[PDB]
């Protein structure tokens, strides 16, 4: 059975996403922060115990990182999916009315962490293997023609295009890469996990949303 | 005289500018740090003792230019040029590879605090005057096929968005505005002023490299 390393997966897209994974026949790793008394995630693998694994992981911590890849290794995935971010309470701020705190918070849980989670266990997918990222449809700079949620844009945006550079890496390689707007759950994370299947073996980076439609940059 | 706000002029690319502008019949209000000894814009002025005033700022800390804004209070700038921005030592580390300092440290110098200093001194540029950024050809998502200077590229990414949701903000207002593509400085910031003097009077948000051309987000 194919396998699949889900970084983020204990509520929300990512439980979902597992669950979904689950449902076409592939095994899961997913990860949770410990600190955490009981998940969606643990009652997913109380339901599926021969075919969900769980691990826990604080990704603001590159160690943690490093030791899930250190005990993962000489195991293969053929996904990772990096499921990683989060929000400011009061979206509504302008980027000039944002505190340092709040910029620097998010710009490291939203675009340092996830990158940092992409480059640390990219050594677990195999050569041809897929890693996928959790952005947004807000991250497109095309599509901003709205503002709104201003600082959490500029966060994906630069996840986005560190993102585009990592793939500069790997332009020789035949990895396949897409950042993925998920754009209720039932709705998006069944066609998620059917882009993420599709672009298996189509290696390059994509920005696609849940139908399979490029997003502008 | 028509009259430009020019923060970040000390030396390099803004104090070329602000002897561009200069050289064209404009007055020119710059900045510099006060923690520098003498700057190539303090020459400038001595050349320019009618023309040119100099005020100290450090954008990073928003008081100051709060201060500014309160001590410029009352005078109206047709341009508003905010040139503020760094560089990693070095550019060749992967996302992967920064410390958390490193990439806090460019965020901040990179896309908050130009930001700050826009929203701070927008008040002192007419409601159809014109407020210019610079950006890089570097921040462009669209044109990223090759990586390098990754961290860099990810600041002047989200500064561009951030940029992006402002505009919006003004959307129904006759403001213009304009990330610049600088693309040696006597080749690109002729044609940098150029672009600015051409920009005046062409309400919304542009994104434009040194020849005017439009830059892919």
């Amino acid at each position: 059975r194919p396998t699949i390393l889900l970084v983020g997966a204990s509520r929300g897209l990512g439980h979902a996403m597992a669950a979904e994974f689950l449902k076409r026949g592939w095994d899961v790793v997913g990860t949770v922060r410990a600190d955490r008394g009981r998940t969606p995630l643990h009652a997913l693998a109380e339901a599926y115990p021969d075919r969900l694994r769980i691990e826990t992981l604080d990704i603001t911590q590159p160690e943690q990182i490093r030791a899930l890849a250190a005990r993962l290794s000489g195991r293969v995935f053929d996904i990772l999916f990096v499921n990683a971010g989060t929000t400011n309470p009061d979206p509504t701020q302008t980027i000039g009315e944002v505190s340092t705190d709040d910029f620097v918070d998010l710009m490291i849980t939203n675009a340092l962490s996830p990158m940092r989670v992409v480059e640390t266990l990219a050594g677990l997918v195999p050569r041809d293997g897929l890693i996928g990222i959790m952005s947004s449809g807000q991250g497109s700079i095309a599509d901003n023609e709205s503002g709104q949620r201003e600082l959490y844009r500029g966060s994906k945006a630069a996840l986005n295009q560190f993102m585009r550079s990592f793939a500069a890496r790997h332009a020789q390689t035949p990895l396949a890469m897409v950042l993925i707007a998920p754009g209720s759950i039932d709705e998006s994370v069944p066609g998620v996990v059917d882009v993420l299947l599709a672009k298996r073996g189509r290696a390059g980076l994509e920005y696609l949303d849940y139908r399979g439609r490029t997003v502008r940059w």
